[PDB]
C-alpha cells in the first residue's frame, strides 16, 4: 500500500533526533509517520532488529498492522497511548539503564507487549478479580498480528526462542490488568524494603517484567504538566464517554468517577490514584534503579500540581 511503501522508504533520524531517550517525550506535536518512526529506532536501537534478523518491510507493515487495531475515536486508550507505553520502556531501557539488566528476548517481548497490550481496546473501563478478560483480549489480537502474513517480526527466532518471547510477551500484557499490579505489588515492595530483591531470581524477574510494564502503562501520571493535564482530560474523557454510553445500554447510573458532571473532582481523584496506585509503584522503580528517578519525580511534581487545585476548587 501506499502507506506502507511512504514508511519502509522513509528515512529514520536518531533516537536522540526524536528525543525519545527523555522520560519526559511527548507526542502530542508528532504525526502518525513520525510515532512509527520512533517504533523503528526503537526496535533498531535496542538492537532488536540485528540480533533477531527483521527485514526492514515486515516490520513496517507488522507497525501498521499493530497501529490499526487501535481505535482513533476512544479517547485515551488509542494507538498514541501504546504508542507512549512503549516510548517509556525504551528510556526507561536506555535512560533509566533497565537494559544490562535484562535479556534480549525479554526486551525484544517488553517492547511488543508494550506496543500491543491494549490492542483493540473498546473504551470500557474498570475501578480497580475480574481474571484480566479485558488484557486476554488485548493478547489475542496481538497474537494474531504475529501472525498475519507479511507481519511476522518473530520470524528468526528457533522454535524454543519463540514459544518463550510468547510467554514473556503473554505475561506482559495480562500483567497490565490493574488487578494483577495490585495483587503482586505487596510482595514486591517488601523485596525491595528488605533490601532482599534479586533479579538473578526467576520468579522475581517475572514480577520485576510485570511492575516494569504498569510502570510504562501509567507513564502519563509522570510526565510534565502540560503533557499530564492534557492526558488527564482524554483519560476523563473516556470515562464520562462510557458512564454515559453505560446509563444508556443499561440503566446504571455512572459512579462519580466515570459521570460528566462531578468532573471538577478530578483533581481529588487524581491523588487518590497517585498515592494508592502510582508513587509506591515509581518510588519501587527508584530503588530498582536510581537513573529511574524522572519518573518518581515527575509523579511527586504532579501531586502537588493536582492537590493544588482540588483545594483551590
Ligand atoms: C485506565 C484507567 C487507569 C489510568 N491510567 C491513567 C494514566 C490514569 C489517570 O491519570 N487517572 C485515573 C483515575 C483513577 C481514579 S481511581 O478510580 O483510581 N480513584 C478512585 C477513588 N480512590 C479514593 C478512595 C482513589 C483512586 C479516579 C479518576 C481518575 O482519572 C480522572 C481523569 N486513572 N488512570
Ligand atoms: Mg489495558
Ligand atoms: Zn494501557
Amino acid at each position: 500500500t501506499r502507506e506502507l511503501q511512504s514508511l519502509a522508504a522513509a528515512v529514520v533520524p536518531s533516537a536522540q533526533t526524536l528525543k525519545i531517550t527523555d522520560f519526559s517525550f511527548s507526542d502530542f506535536e508528532l504525526s502518525d509517520l513520525e510515532t512509527a518512526l520512533c517504533t523503528i529506532r526503537m526496535f533498531t536501537d535496542l538492537n532488536l532488529v540485528q540480533n533477531f534478523q527483521m527485514k526492514h518491510e515486515v516490520l513496517c507493515r507488522w507497525i501498521l498492522s499493530v497501529k490499526k487495531n487501535y481505535r482513533k475515536n476512544v479517547a485515551y486508550h488509542n494507538w498514541r497511548h501504546a504508542f507512549n507505553t512503549a516510548q517509556c520502556m525504551f528510556a526507561a531501557l536506555k535512560a533509566g539503564k533497565i537494559q544490562n539488566k535484562l535479556t534480549d528476548l525479554e526486551i525484544l517481548a517488553l517492547l511488543i507487549a508494550a506496543l500491543s497490550h491494549d490492542l483493540d481496546h473498546r473504551g470500557v473501563n474498570n475501578s480497580y478479580y475480574c481474571h484480566s478478560i479485558m488484557e486476554h483480549h488485548h493478547f489475542d489480537q496481538c497474537l494474531m498480528i504475529l501472525n498475519s502474513p507479511g507481519n511476522q517480526i518473530l520470524s528468526g527466532l528457533s522454535i524454543e526462542e519463540y514459544k518463550t518471547t510468547l510467554k514473556i510477551i503473554k505475561q506482559a500484557i495480562l500483567a497490565t490488568d490493574l488487578a494483577l499490579y495490585i495483587k503482586r505489588r505487596g510482595e514486591f515492595f517488601e523485596l525491595i524494603r528488605k533490601n532482599q530483591f534479586n533479579l538473578e531470581d526467576p520468579h522475581q524477574k517475572e514480577l520485576f517484567l510485570a511492575m516494569l510494564m504498569t510502570a510504562c502503562d501509567l507513564s502519563a501520571i509522570t510526565k510534565p504538566w502540560p503533557i499530564q493535564q492534557r492526558i488527564a482530560e482524554l483519560v476523563a474523557t473516556e470515562f464520562f464517554d462510557q458512564g454515559d454510553r453505560e446509563r444508556k445500554e443499561l440503566n446504571i447510573e455512572p459512579t462519580d468517577l466515570m459521570n460528566r458532571e462531578k468532573k471538577n473532582k478530578i483533581p481529588s481523584m487524581q491523588v487518590g490514584f497517585i498515592d494508592a496506585i502510582c508513587l509506591q509503584l515509581y518510588e519501587a522503580l527508584t530503588h530498582v534503579s536510581e537513573d529511574c528517578f524522572p519518573l518518581l519525580d515527575g509523579c511527586r511534581k504532579n501531586r502537588q500540581k493536582w492537590q493544588a487545585l482540588a483545594e483551590q476548587q
